């Protein structure tokens, strides 16, 4: 007869790390780490983003003629374009301004085309010839289809004085360039005048600009070069035009409603037809976790981004007739403190589950508030600088750095001092129950040392079981056990 | 006879939450989270900041007539402004470079406004004749105070050239400004040449510009607009003017000398005669703890800000004929640990000076160095981007957000971790307490087993002291108690 | 006759800082904190970087010729210049894009001036009359070495028209620029021609330029101005010039190939000869500490600036023939941290336990260890490079480094006094363990004194202590021993 106190032992092989220790086997642990990811594009908060393919986000407003697939788009809430677009801009030019427009037009709550000057409102000028070789369609010269590009006509160039009045209710987006000519007889040939000149003024646009007229390379076959320019048009504000020459008029004009922002995302992935929260340039994700490494740019509310391949939290215990000095005992089953008992009635296992429901309560609550406690909201990160704004993405690249470098410390630092602070907890429990059962028999038995009690005098199963439920009558056996003694 | 181990109890209801447990109650607590303010506009450090009411930075430069009265205030901290203020700029037309004057502008001292260029330097051109209808002032047309608009005099516009010493000690602030006519016939009206030109030069400025004759959108009733520039003259340079029409000359200069940098608040509190440390757009906070909560912007040495509501630190005990393993005694006044006595003489409480000293040391210390450990810096919070910067405002906007987030995080996590601490601190004091007491003691008593030990023989009051002093012997009771024993 | 516990202790005079108390006496100490540098300019990463001296880097591109050290560095690494150059600009004026200009001719893999233009090919223009005063050297008239100032010929000046078709197989470098007369007689006499034109173009440039006619300020006896450009043309492409008058022309072309990115130094420090991996305006770092407080700027793999002045993190035991719950200040035991002082008829001496101190300095070597290497390093070059009117881009900056500073003082300081407070409870736990193991043992064949011994009631010798020691007692062999020597 002998009663003794250990703890729960499986065959699990996990392993964790700990400040002081390296490769400590555990019974049970948990992962805070997200790697995993569909491999998709999908929607975000149920709406659909906008695909460009090969196209560009210049080449898509202009009409390039090779890029007219995309016309029908209510809403969106990201744009996705291709590392390097085919179809960009078919006449050799540079558009003002783009990545300002790129990123106001990245998330638009309502979008619509209009036509705002009908092609007959030119009845001195020509508005056929305007077509060029770099802008093949179907094997014939054409040009962009958003735009007109004004000739002379009965070698005559009248001046050319227009005003519009936005009588929608939403903005509008409008569009003109200026076509610069290669040398004198060119500009003769195409204008009639030597010296030309092209004025614009709103409400707040003023703006005259002038043809500058020289030698350059070829590009795409042609020496010329366009310039673009855009504005925004309120409501009740009227726009004023006047050229004589070398003018690009527009056409149709985009209502656009903006109630919110988001950036471009650059991926050759598929549409997958799915919703989701956070969006990553190689798939999706689905994680309550606060820290994942898949990749740096991401879109949504998502967790944060740190270096390691592995963040374990230990919650089981420490893996390995005898007592809790020894090891752990394999053959009970439920619960993860107990007693062994075994006297001449039989022998098997009973389990305290008191302080079993504390340590598991404490364990649970320990990692839920640890995977709660982070707080999240909406971002966007994305490239937006040319090759003249290298200082702010190098500021930029500072800033992730050292995030990247503060997160990825704080997070390694916490679960290395956890695991061992769940260790100590866990080893103050099975010692506080090995006291607990102390103090209470007295002197009616001896400890071996070992974690393990003889007793002196016969202790029945009911005695055993009153034993575990705390209550004890020690003068009810003291002249047995004192007998016993020598 | 017998003696027991306690700790203090109380009526407090306070509760704060551990990594392991959610609000248990502990008898004493602290806040370090400031929520309060005094909803008013102090001074900064004892200097007066700069209130525009119901104008504008430019307006109040360039002397709106229904805007300004005079300078005042030579020198001043910060600049108030209303979200949207009314007289700006009663002719339309921009500033060049607007936002870096409000920034350079922020902090200044001595700024004086001299006369550089009387009204006597122009005897062949017109002076009182520039008034419009957009600028009125006392239901009569008027103009900017510190510009003079200049107009042809008996039908001839002479060139203009004028030069300008800085015989002054400091540097020295200058605006000047070209206008924009509407047609040829009201240019040929207002001056006699039909081509005109400006030529402004320093020993570092350079600029040539001319004049944009377009159809604009009407604003105020105005079609026409007018262009400010402004620059800084070094205290030994000089600067030459020469045009020839739609030349707004300057009138008044402004000494400045500038040390430092601030910002400019938006808000529409009233002052309130006050000296702070802290300002917010919404009040004043002045505090000593390291967290707050009120609001994003903020200027000079303030609290870092974080998301949460509460951030309670535990420093007390927890609450809830007696023993260790009971509760606590509300009877037992002045102290944390000590001693309850009964002996046939009466019963009564003692408290434990030096672990009760040593405790609230340590927790005054650990307190203490949270507070203390913290670095403070000044610094200038605000939104100084246009409507075409908006990618910068956006890494502003990361910025903010992944501090806010690292902070708040940081500090949830360390006061969860520091009341885990500190709330089983106690216990082990009051262990070695009852260890201690029980070595003294060995087996001159019986262990009750829920925290007192109960005498065989008798201790009188002397003795009971000597037992808590730490001065008890064996020999003088043994033979009493072995008899007692049977 | 008696057996005690206690732990070693020494004459060290360290003192570290805990959580709950402040001047605490440790045994053994170490610091995490770097605070030394070798105050000399060393190569990075055996890359020698460029030191420009007195000159500028736009009077080095341009050909100052008060900057003759014509010294050829294929290759380097970083660029040191003097907080204020003398020689940058003879003739007054300004060069465009200057601030991306410098950060691009950061580190450079492979750099080499060629001619392109020679002087030859000017037949119909004067080629030797642009002088001037404001660029004296040897006491006589020059100007830049790299470009040239065309004048008019026989009271003539033909349009020029030209062109340069780039067939090395790398990028170029080109500069050229525009003169600024000063009214109309002087450009009467400089070109001939009232009104002059400049028109640059290329497969991406379209730039066309106008003389600008003005009084300006005297500055170095001059008041003309003089703007230059620049542009990189791709390895097959062609640039076309043409002009009327006010044109300066290029003459030497820089042949640039470019793979990685680097800053600016200011700095006054002479060379070294060295090979350091991490570089300050006043020395070289040489370390692997996580932590130091040098100096804000910094270039290569370096450790995170702090304000604090010290960091000293507990690695020993609390410093001050009984023991174990009274005063420890054992100085016998000098061959460990835990063990035990043992007294017989035959002799006494201060025996040590080797598996506790294995142990505790396992642990402690480990938590040091781990919290030195978790630290992840990449390379950030930090420098500033923003001109007067880019004033709030600079405050973003300034608010950056100055919250990574705070964040990174206040989470270092906070960390080593948490740690110091939990080194200091390990060893007295495995005190306490130690002595219960020691207790259970012997039983009631001893008193426990409590002041940290036990006093056998039988006798027990040498072989019989180091038995006790090593963990086996026969416990029935002197229990009558115990049982008689009990009163
Ligand atoms: C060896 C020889 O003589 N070869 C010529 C060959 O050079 C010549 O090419 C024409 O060259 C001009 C440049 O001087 C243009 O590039 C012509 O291109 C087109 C185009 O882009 O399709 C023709 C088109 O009709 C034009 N459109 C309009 C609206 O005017 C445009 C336009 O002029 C330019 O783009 C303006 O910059 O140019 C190109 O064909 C050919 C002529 O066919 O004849 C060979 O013999
Ligand atoms: C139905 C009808 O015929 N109504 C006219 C009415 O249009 C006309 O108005 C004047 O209109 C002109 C535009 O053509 C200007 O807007 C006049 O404005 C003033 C102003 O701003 O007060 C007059 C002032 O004297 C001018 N100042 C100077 C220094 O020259 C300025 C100036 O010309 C402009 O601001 C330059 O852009 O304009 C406005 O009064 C009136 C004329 O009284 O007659 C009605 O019959
Ligand atoms: C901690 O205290 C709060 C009381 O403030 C408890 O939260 C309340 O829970 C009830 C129902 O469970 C809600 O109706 C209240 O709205 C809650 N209060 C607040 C302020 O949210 C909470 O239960 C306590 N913690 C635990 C573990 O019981
Ligand atoms: C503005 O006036 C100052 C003072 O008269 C001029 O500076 C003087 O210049 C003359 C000759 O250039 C020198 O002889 C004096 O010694 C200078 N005086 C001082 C105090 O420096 C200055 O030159 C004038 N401005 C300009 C543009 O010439
Ligand atoms: C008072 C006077 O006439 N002085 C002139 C000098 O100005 C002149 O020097 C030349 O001046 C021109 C400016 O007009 C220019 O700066 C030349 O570079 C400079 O050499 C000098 C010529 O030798 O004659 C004096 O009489
Ligand atoms: C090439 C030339 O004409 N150089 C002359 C210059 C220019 O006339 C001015 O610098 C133009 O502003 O002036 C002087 C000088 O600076 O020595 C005399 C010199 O002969
Ligand atoms: C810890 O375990 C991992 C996994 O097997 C192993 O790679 C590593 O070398 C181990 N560490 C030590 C110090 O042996
Ligand atoms: C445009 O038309 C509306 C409708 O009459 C009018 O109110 C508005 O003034 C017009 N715009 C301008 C600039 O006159
Ligand atoms: C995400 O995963 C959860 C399980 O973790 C699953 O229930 C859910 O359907 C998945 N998809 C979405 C859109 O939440
Ligand atoms: C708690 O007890 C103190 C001690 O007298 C008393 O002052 C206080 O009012 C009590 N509080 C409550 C809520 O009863
Ligand atoms: C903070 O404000 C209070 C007024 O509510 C004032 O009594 C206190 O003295 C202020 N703090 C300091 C340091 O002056
Ligand atoms: C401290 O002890 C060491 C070890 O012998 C000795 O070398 C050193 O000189 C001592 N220091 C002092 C100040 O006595
Ligand atoms: C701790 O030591 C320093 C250095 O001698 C001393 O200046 C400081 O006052 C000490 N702390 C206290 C609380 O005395
Ligand atoms: C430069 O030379 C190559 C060599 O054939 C030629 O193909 C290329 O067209 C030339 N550049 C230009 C702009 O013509
Ligand atoms: C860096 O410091 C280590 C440690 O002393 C030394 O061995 C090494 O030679 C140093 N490196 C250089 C380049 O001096």
């Amino acid at each position: 007869d002998q009663i003794c106190i250990g703890y729960h032992a499986n065959n699990s092989t996990e392993q964790v790390d700990t400040i002081m220790e390296k490769n400590v086997t555990v019974t049970h642990a948990q992962d805070i780490l997200e790697k995993t990811h569909n491999g998709k594009l999908c929607d975000l908060n149920g709406v659909k983003p906008l695909i460009l393919k090969d196209c560009s986000v210049a080449g898509w407003l202009l009409g390039n003629p090779m890029c007219d697939e995309f016309i029908r788009v209510p809403e969106w809430s990201y744009i996705v374009e291709r590392a390097n677009p085919a179809n960009d801009l078919c006449y050799p030019g540079s558009l003002n301004d783009y990545e300002e427009l790129k990123h106001m037009l990245s998330r638009i709550n309502h979008f619509e085309k209009i036509q705002i000057i009908p092609k007959s409102s030119w009845p001195n000028h020509e508005t056929s010839l305007g077509v060029s070789a770099a802008c093949p369609y179907q094997g014939a010269p054409s040009f962009f289809r958003n735009v007109v590009w004004l000739i002379k006509k009965n070698d005559a160039y009248p001046t050319i004085k227009i005003s519009y009045n936005n009588t929608n209710r939403e903005d509008l987006l409008i569009l003109w360039g200026i076509h610069h000519s290669n040398n004198a007889e060119e500009q003769t040939n195409l204008y009639k005048n030597p010296i030309t000149y092209i004025s614009v003024g709103t409400s707040t646009l003023n703006q005259r600009l002038a043809p500058k007229i020289a030698t350059r390379s070829q590009v795409n076959g042609q020496r010329g070069r366009m310039d673009f320019f855009w504005t925004i048009l309120k409501p009740d504000d009227a726009i004023h035009f006047e050229s004589n020459g070398n003018f690009i008029a527009p056409e149709y004009a985009y209502k656009i409603v903006k109630k919110g922002d988001s950036t471009i995302m650059k991926s050759g992935v598929e549409y997958g037809h799915c919703n989701t929260k956070c969006q990553t340039p190689v798939g999706a994700i689905n994680s309550s976790m606060p820290f994942h490494n898949i990749h740096p740019l991401t879109i949504g509310e998502c967790p944060k981004y740190v270096k390691s391949n592995k963040l374990v939290l230990a919650t089981g215990l420490r893996n390995s007739i005898a007592g809790f000095i020894e090891g752990g005992w394999q053959g009970m089953v439920d619960g993860w403190y107990g007693y062994h008992h075994s006297n001449e009635q039989g022998s098997g296992y009973a389990a305290d589950k008191e302080s079993t429901q504390k340590a598991i309560d404490g364990v649970t609550n320990k990692v839920n508030s640890i995977i709660d406690k982070m707080n999240t909201q909406f971002e966007a990160v994305g490239r937006e600088f040319n090759n003249l704004e290298r200082r702010i993405e190098n500021l930029n690249k500072k800033m992730e750095d050292g995030f990247l470098d503060v997160w990825t410390y704080n997070a390694e630092l916490l679960v290395l001092m956890e695991n061992e602070r769940t260790l100590d907890f866990h080893d103050s429990n099975v010692k506080n129950l090995y006291d607990k059962v102390r103090l209470q028999l007295r002197d009616n038995a001896k400890e071996l040392g070992n974690g393990c009690f003889e007793f002196y005098h016969k202790c029945d199963n009911e005695c055993m079981e009153s034993v575990r439920n705390g209550t004890y009558d020690y003068p009810q056996y003291s002249e047995e056990a004192r007998l016993k003694r020598e």
